[PDB]
């Protein structure tokens, strides 16, 4: 089973209103060999609460990190987006704060190790940290050194003997999955030197909440990060909050820079302009929250009966990619194999295996286009841009997309948008 939340990860306290609660659910990156019955599937409670004292937001529980990530089987997407995206990390951390060619560049949960690889394009040294023991024998097999363990203030200690001083501590979309997000401060306080950066890249609570984005909210997630609720954890820990980016992948995010308290970096105005932006925006109040929850109950029935409807129609539904996301949306909103025949996926391992919950198959984009699909629902609507770009054939066929957030929407609109 898994462990339940009592204090806040980030500042201490205990003291959270209840904002949503969706069950027991099975997890979002379990995905199954078909056929069969599925009576012994392992579910989990997923529920989200938010603390009021640095308004964090939450999961009720935790799933033991070595059933979530040891066997992790999932690369780092391969997308333009993605790839124009790490060039992109790389050219800030590098221009915005002169870290010199030859700088150590350490990566906690670096997966195949894409990232580190365009630092050391860049002329960087490199060292990776991720517990997914087959992707990390591929980055080290790749020439990507990469240390098959979790962060923590030990393997940081390994890091300085056997390594040294990194210039840069790099952490994306990994941050909000570690539950001892002191240890990790921790072991990054230990790392750094005077200069030396710690930079975290996680969704924006301010973008998942104005975007309605529950279906970013699954078991690896144990945070849903604002700039507020970091102040208060680094505080506590010698480090400071020196510079942050706000940026359009995963839905909103943030490329959040931190410091030594005590070092040569100097706080930027727009840590505390977000912090007033969160303020402003009414993230310390329980309305706020309330308000989300019956955005998530008024998305979730227009989504299923829009869906159900169609079907009813006659009309064809398949889903368009297969993300951890796609799976809150689907057992949340109840869907099933008769609502939707498939879930097109271009994951090699993923084709021909079964979504967690709602058991639909997932095809290989080579099968969908033999398919005449009316309506596919985007499940994976962070590349919405680079998917409608290449899906030009299937729109001009007349076929449609649907879109679940802000608010439930179809591609192509009826007029022009400008
Ligand atoms: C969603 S992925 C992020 C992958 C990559 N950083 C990216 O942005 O595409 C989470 C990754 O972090 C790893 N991970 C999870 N917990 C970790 C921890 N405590 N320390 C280091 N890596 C971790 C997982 O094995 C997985 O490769
Ligand atoms: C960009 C893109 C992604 N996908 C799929 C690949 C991935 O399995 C999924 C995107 O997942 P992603 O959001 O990158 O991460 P996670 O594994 O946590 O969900 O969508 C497509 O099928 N076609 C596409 O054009
Ligand atoms: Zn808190």
């Amino acid at each position: 089973t898994a462990r339940a939340v009592t204090t806040c990860r980030m500042c201490g306290a205990q003291d959270w209103q209840e904002v949503v609660d969706f069950g027991p659910v099975p997890l979002a990156d379990s995905f199954l060999e078909p056929a069969a019955s599925y009576d012994d599937e392992p579910r989990y409670p997923l529920a989200v609460v938010s603390c009021r004292s640095c308004r964090l937001m939450s999961l009720t529980h935790v799933v033991d990190p070595e059933v979530l990530y040891r066997t992790y089987p999932y690369t780092t997407s391969d997308s333009e987006t993605i790839k124009k995206h790490m060039g992109h990390v790389v050219a800030v951390c590098v221009e915005r704060f002169g870290i010199p060619e030859g700088s150590f560049v350490l990566e906690i949960g670096s997966n195949t190790g894409s990232q580190l690889k365009a630092f050391q394009n860049a002329g960087m040294r490199t060292l990776g940290i991720d517990p997914a023991r087959n992707i990390a024998a591929v980055a080290n097999e790749r020439g990507i050194e990469t240390l098959p363990e979790f962060f923590s203030v030990d393997t940081a200690a390994l890091v300085k003997k056997t390594h040294g001083t990194p210039q840069l501590v790099l952490g994306r979309h990994v941050f909000a999955h570690i539950d001892d997000v002191s240890a990790v401060a921790e072991g990054v306080r230990d790392l750094l030197g005077p200069d030396s950066l710690f930079a975290i890249e996680v969704p924006y609570l301010v973008d998942m909440l104005e975007r309605n984005e529950f279906d970013t909210i699954y078991h690896e997630h144990l945070s849903y990060i604002g700039v507020g609720s970091l102040v208060a954890l680094f505080r506590r820990h010698g480090l400071r909050v020196v510079d942050v980016e706000r940026l359009a992948v995963h839905g909103g995010s943030i490329l959040v820079f931190v410091g030594l308290d005590e070092g040569t970096r100097a706080t930027a105005p727009v840590v505390e302009e977000l912090i007033a932006l969160e303020k402003e925006r009414g993230l310390y109040e329980d309305a706020t929250y309330e308000r989300f929850a019956r955005h998530v109950a008024e998305i979730t029935a227009e989504l299923t009966s829009m869906v159900r409807s169609l079907r009813a129609e006659g009309k064809r539904i398949a889903g368009y990619g297969a993300p951890a996301k796609g799976n809150t949306l689907l057992n949340v909103c109840g869907l099933t194999a008769d609502d939707l025949e498939f879930c097109c996926d271009t994951t090699e391992f993923k084709q021909g295996l079964v979504l967690p919950g709602t058991h639909i198959p997932v095809r290989s984009p080579e099968y969908a286009k033999t398919q005449a699909i009316d309506y596919y629902l985007l499940l994976a609507w962070n590349y919405g841009e680079e998917i409608l770009a290449k899906e030009g054939p299937f729109l001009a066929d007349g076929g449609r997309f649907i879109l679940p957030n802000p608010r439930p929407s179809i591609v192509p609109p009826g007029e022009h948008h400008h």
